[PDB]
């Protein structure tokens, strides 16, 4: 009761938004029957057709990401059988976490940068708590739905740049594997959108890892954080932070921001009033969450 | 805090969507500060007002109106004070409930129409709780923001434009006291709420329609009320009638009107004869969720 089971003739694609990897995402446009309204989906689409007894294996997926009711998870909201596999879901009109954070480059305050790794741990944890594995974290994975409350998207389905060790030589995903990409992700945000080892020809990353070398200290983080990431890319998986410790402990610096992270011009960059937090939320954001 | 203050530099109004006595609302954008998105809203621009109202006054309206917190009235968001007054508040690309029902005329199930009046009800309610008093509530001032969820929309307007001689007023939705002393209190919202009904159970009727508006105060004294909708049970048509009897007193309370609505819409075909209703129930759960968590995150 969850998987809403579309049909093709009640909604239209509009613009590509990214494509690709999985297949393409559209913007969409949901047309309920019998009305004259247009309401603002996202469409996921998957080029490779191939599908007979592999859309019911899809659809019992569909419905465990149809489930996941979290303020910082992503749900699927409907699916369409048609041709390809047709995943139906929110738009977040202010896209991914990754062009954002490279669009603010240097317009982005210490607060939202730590926010932004309690709210990602929350949605992690939740998905640990639902024994899921994400397999797939990072910044480009990540929507802005407002720029106070970010939402993990991609759960269902190679980033070795972004894969602990483990996954890499052995193709283990656990939860502790996602804490590795959880600590690439946050260096993404924290360099505002540099890209991981970059250069490297990944073939190499496996190497350079058991050579114990990882992503260098990002100018604005304080030796607190780092030390986080670094627990993170352990090579014994079990040493690695709990996503439960990621939230308290990030939570902790959330309210000294200005103390772990060293920002030019942070004292003029801070979260919104209540005032403008009242609007966005009454506005596109009226769903149950956690205050930041 | 609960009312954001709008520059003319960071929303613009695109298309026209309706207009009334209060004013035209506009189909709008709103472009946050620093961002490359637009995000559409409504926009109210407000007619002039009769006592012209200093802006300090206005906006100490405004946040009362932007105060209220009920999921069945529509709340102010924001509001720019220029040369006009414009206000800001959440898209509904539905509409408003009258024009809703006079498009689905023959098409609307008994139990949509009983959970309307309960939604209504429950609106009304929590504005009489808060002692606020609405002073226009009719189904053009009732808004759909899902077919399921319904909310009152315009609090507030009706005080801060006042009338001139035309007593913008709506004469054939306010009680007797409302038209000849001009006093609204909660039990003459009550008689604009029967009257709401009575255009929810006609599927948007004009009610009194022939009689020029100058008139309807004497054939109110003469006892002379709307008639029986043809798709009413005698149990609903006589709390339309308790809702316009001449002592304000001896109307019913919101909180009665609520739970007289809420049994009826558990037992909905014995309350209101539709032709066909064996076939126009509810959505199921499924394109129930499916409204929710895409245009409405906030009685079977
Ligand atoms: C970082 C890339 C990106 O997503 N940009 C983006 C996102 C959105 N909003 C949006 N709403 C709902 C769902 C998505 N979305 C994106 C993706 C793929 N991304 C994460 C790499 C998926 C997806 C889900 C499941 C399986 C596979 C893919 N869902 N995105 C935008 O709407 C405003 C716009 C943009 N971009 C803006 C600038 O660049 C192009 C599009």
């Amino acid at each position: 009761a969850l998987l809403r089971i579309l049909k093709e003739t009640e909604f239209k694609k509009i613009k590509v938004l990214g494509s690709g990897a999985f297949g393409t995402v559209y913007k969409g446009l949901w047309i309920p029957e019998g009305e004259k309204v247009k309401i603002p989906v996202a469409i996921k689409e998957l080029r490779e057709a191939t599908s007979p007894k592999a859309n019911k294996e899809i659809l019992d997926e569909a419905y465990v990401m149809a489930s996941v009711d979290n303020p910082h998870v992503c749900r699927l909201l409907g699916i369409c059988l048609t041709s390809t596999v047709q995943l139906i879901m929110q738009l977040m009109p202010f896209g991914c976490l990754l062009d954002y954070v490279r669009e603010h480059k240097d317009n982005i305050g210490s607060q939202y940068l730590l926010n932004w790794c309690v709210q990602i741990a929350k949605g992690m944890n939740y998905l640990e708590d639902r024994r899921l594995v994400h397999r797939d974290l990072a910044a480009r994975n990540v929507l802005v739905k407002t720029p106070q409350h970010v939402k993990i998207t991609d759960f269902g389905l190679v980033p070795i740049k972004w894969m602990a060790l483990e996954s890499i030589l052995h193709r283990i995903y656990t939860h502790q594997s996602d804490v590795w990409s959880y600590g690439v992700t946050v260096w993404e945000l924290m360099t505002f959108g540099s890209k991981p080892y970059d250069g490297i020809p990944a073939s190499e990353i496996s190497s350079i890892l058991e050579k114990g070398e990882r992503l260098p200290q990002p100018p604005i983080c304080t030796i607190d954080v780092y030390m986080i990431m670094r627990k993170c890319w352990m090579i014994d998986a079990d040493s690695r932070p709990k996503f439960r410790e990621l939230i308290i402990e990030f939570s902790k610096m959330a309210r000294d921001p200005q103390r772990y992270l060293v920002i030019q011009g942070d004292e003029r960059m801070h979260l919104p009033s209540p005032t403008d937090s009242n609007f966005y939320r009454a506005l596109m954001d009226e769903e149950d969450m956690d205050d930041v």
